[PDB]
């Protein structure tokens, strides 16, 4: 066998960040990656037509200080996603341009309902500990309800319910009826709340990496050299002996003191364990699916939308639209003009049956309608990736928790199993689901091992992160009226 | 590589039934079984204290003609579970003995609510095709709510809601908020409806096999000889070449024309596929967990409950009770007196923290109160099995579907993937979740392959089963009043219309 200090299973950002930390501390690490590439749910494609394009995870923003620091160390730079001009909300067949992060409404009743919806998401979040959502005071009540049930209760207008539904679909690539309310509320809260998670300027979608996010994993692979083994899917982990034994599908055996599992939780099912996993993890990893998304990028000769004072962001309500959300994917120089759109949740399943060319046509026709421009019908290039197809991801962006699961099994996610510690963005406590969470979790799991080895104290397992100088966070603010305007039923109680 | 016609992955009842059918048709079959035993979610323990005991699947009954026929052919016999004396419904700390399958109520409003609850489960079920539940007219609406939501809408009394909750917990070893309403309604309907699924006499729990259900898989192994390979967990299936290659964990390669996957759907995740699975199956197998149950058998010197005119059946509502349901597990000879109980759904997780001895004590204390009998505190022996611990089962009894999954992914459950065909009880259309469904699916999958090989016509893939002459099925009937008594809101509507 091939002997080392730590085997890291998975060469996504999380596994790479863990391996780098352990390597930098002087341990001999091996990364076993199932695919013929690193990066996992990040994947940057290069060709002459696009130069580069992120087909997986791409955006970073303020408060994501760990991914920003790691990337900066590896020599990467960011640029801002274009949000100079107006955003579009397309509702009942018409485009309504706006500025600011939240799509506005004019009807007084609908205004109260929208205001109350967003406010309530954050109010509920304040009672959910980031590191232990199952300790929320109403954890059981909220976990035993889907987001569809919660929205049906909260939203007195169809307007609010449709936007709230889009919000859920876009955040977690899942239907409102598929996901626990507790989990979804936790998910938003642990990204810093509604404003932070939905915002381009001053939020999660503010920036992209120049040259693609795949460079994070690639450049850590560059550092580690032949310590990264590609096309080594892990099939078997044996902890019965002195050293942990890790076997791959291509018949290699690795021997280590400890293991980091840096794969999506459910993909633990692809590994046969000796001894068997404890009951709760055994069942947990069958209860935690990933979402469904096709990421689609349509290229144009110019960013023609900008001429009409549109930035390229479209929020598109309703069943008919294949894509509910877009961002300008143009490169910082104004070249490789492009619109990125997501085909979300059930639509990813439905539209997957079409050809690439058929999806292109549907997207272009949608964009022509929403941007009010025939230029949208003249694409120069198209790239897409359906993440539902991936054996070694299970979906994207991340794992969702159906009703009842987080309270019953949530504690299990990062609980060590003998000498196996658990990384992966799903185990993070801040921006779980994102590249930021991947770094947090990888580095925390690495430091758990350093602590197990007696190399650092307990209090250094979790480490704060200085704020990025390049991408500082501005405060999230609310107005007096936003804080104090009644809900619809609140207004009815007064009458 | 070890060459054959068909590799069957999994040596449970379904895989063994498939392998037997293929073997009997003259093909060369291999069964690759992960464990050191066959039977899977069936497991018959033998020792001197119990003689034999089913720790997994046990009960068979009328309308389950495939398992009955298979078992009979293998030389097995059944006996009736004891239901001579009164059943007990224990509610709010008190026991109420009764007869008939449904726990009764006296309060007229509660009576209407209970009657409407069961009726409505079956009314909704009649809308749902057994072979295509996603084709129900309101499939999407029903699949997008949990059973909790449905019961909250349907049950106008807490009495009905509590019993309905126990019904779901006991039927599918999952919480009402965990499971799709469409899927649960399908599940009940495809067992023949509420009466059939809940009944001992004339239903699913009528009988057990003399000597244990494990004998079904064991006796098929005896017929197959060395074709069954134990401690061969399958890790890899490669369909890129002319013949399918199937690799095991212990470093063996098998080569076949076709493969039958006879494992729980989610346990397909334990196999690496080349080429990758199609998208819909890739995601489906991460969305279909199994339920949670500890099966617990407490042994006594005598079946003392019978002397108080209790048959041993206890239906126990609420949170505090560790066990919500019991049956008499005494041998047909009248010895090895025993009570079988299930610890269900979240309680299987909660009470797994305890020792075996602590669980025995809590069960005995519960039974002593429910039976009003100090003798329940004097057990002579105890056996149990927590199926949540099993790497190669994932849980018991079966796979449940959370909201939204059956409509989006249900159609690919038994869709072949090139030369892989899908057996397992989960793919059955009649008594899916049960030993019966395991037989149906194994035999159907086997015949799919026979058809692919040009050995039988397409109309022979699905085959009806003659009714058992030993376990005849009484029809499910309703009374006029059961059919036409109003629901609680129906009564309220009548009240508003009268006074107008
Ligand atoms: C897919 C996606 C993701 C995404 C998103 C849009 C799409 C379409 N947008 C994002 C965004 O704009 N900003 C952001 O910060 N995140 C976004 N996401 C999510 C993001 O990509 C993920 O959160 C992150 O990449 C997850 O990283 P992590 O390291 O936790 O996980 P991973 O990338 O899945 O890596 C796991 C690796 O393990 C390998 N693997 C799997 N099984 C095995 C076995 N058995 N043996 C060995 N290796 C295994 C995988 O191949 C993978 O490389
Ligand atoms: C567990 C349980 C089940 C049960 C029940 C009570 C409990 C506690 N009560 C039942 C009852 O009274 N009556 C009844 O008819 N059914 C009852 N159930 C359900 C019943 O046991 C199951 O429906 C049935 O046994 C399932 O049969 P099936 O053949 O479909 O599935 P299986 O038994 O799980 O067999 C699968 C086999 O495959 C092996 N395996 C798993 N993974 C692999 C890999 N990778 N490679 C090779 N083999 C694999 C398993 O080890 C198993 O043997
Ligand atoms: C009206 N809707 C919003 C449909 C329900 C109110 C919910 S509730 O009355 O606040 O429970
Ligand atoms: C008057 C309110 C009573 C609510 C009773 N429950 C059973 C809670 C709901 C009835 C739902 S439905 O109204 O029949 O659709
Ligand atoms: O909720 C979001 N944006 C948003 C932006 C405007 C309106 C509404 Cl309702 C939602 C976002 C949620 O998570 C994401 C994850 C990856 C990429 C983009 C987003 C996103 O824009
Ligand atoms: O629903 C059931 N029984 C029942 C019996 C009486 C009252 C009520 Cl509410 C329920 C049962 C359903 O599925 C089963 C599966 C394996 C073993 C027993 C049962 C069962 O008794």
């Amino acid at each position: 066998s091939n002997k080392c200090d730590v085997v890291v299973v998975g060469g996504g950002i999380s596994g790479m960040a863990a391996a780098k930390l352990l390597h930098d501390s002087g341990l001999n690490v091996v990364v076993l990656e199932a695919r013929d590439r690193v990066g996992g749910r990040t994947y940057t494609l290069r060709n002459q037509k696009v130069k580069y394009v992120d087909l997986g995870g791409s955006y970073v923003g303020p408060t994501q200080n760990r991914i920003l620091r790691l990337a900066k160390e590896l020599g990467l730079e960011t640029y801002k996603v274009n949000e100079v001009e107006r955003l579009i909300h397309h509702v009942k067949g018409k485009s309504y341009p706006f500025r600011g992060p939240f799509p506005p409404v004019w009807n007084p009743i609908t205004y109260l309902d929208h205001n109350n919806f967003w406010r309530t998401m954050d109010d509920m979040g304040r009672e959910i500990p980031s590191d232990a959502p199952w300790k929320a005071p109403l954890a059981e009540e909220w976990d035993n309800m889907t987001m569809k049930e919660l929205l049906d209760k909260l939203c007195w207008t169809e307007s609010a319910k449709q936007l709230a539904t889009l919000f859920v679909n876009l955040c977690v690539t899942a239907e409102t009826h598929e996901v626990s309310a507790l989990w979804f509320l936790w998910y938003v809260k642990q990204c810093g709340g509604t404003t932070r998670i939905i915002s381009t300027t001053n939020g999660g979608q503010e920036r992209k990496f120049v040259g693609g996010s795949g460079q994070v994993s690639e450049r850590i692979m560059d550092l580690l050299g032949d310590r990264v083994k590609l096309e080594r899917p892990v099939i078997y982990i044996d902890q019965t002996r002195e050293n942990v034994l890790v076997e791959t599908l291509n018949h290699e055996m690795y021997e280590a003191k400890y293991v980091i599992s840096a794969i999506p939780p459910t993909l633990g099912m692809k590994i046969h364990f000796n001894p068997p996993l404890p009951m709760m993890r055994n069942q947990m990893i069958t209860r935690v699916p990933l979402g469904s998304v096709i990421k689609c990028i349509v290229y144009y000769k110019e960013p023609f939308w900008r001429k009409k004072d549109y930035c390229g962001t479209m929020i598109i309500d309703g069943e008919e639209a294949p894509v509910a959300y877009t961002l300008d994917d143009t490169k910082p120089e104004g070249n490789y003009a492009a619109i990125m759109g997501f085909i979300l949740a059930h639509k990813a399943r439905k539209l997957a049956r079409l050809t690439k060319e058929e999806r292109l046509k549907k997207l272009c026709e949608l964009y022509a309608k929403v941007l009010g421009s025939l230029e949208a019908l003249e694409p120069v290039h198209y790239e897409e990736k359906n993440w539902c197809e991936e054996q070694y991801s299970g979906g994207c962006y991340t794992t969702y928790f159906p009703p009842g699961i987080l309270t019953q099994y949530g504690r299990v996610l990062r609980q060590p199993v003998d000498r196996i510690y658990f990384a992966g963005t799903e185990t993070a406590t801040h921006w779980s689901g994102y590249m930021e969470g991947a770094v947090e979790a990888g580095e925390r799991a690495a430091r758990e091992i350093l602590h197990a080895m007696g190399k650092i104290p307990e209090d250094e397992i979790w480490q704060s992160e200085p704020e990025s100088v390049d991408v500082p966070a501005q405060p999230i603010t609310t107005t007096f009226l936003e804080r104090h305007l009644p809900s619809v039923p609140g207004l009815l109680r007064l009458i």
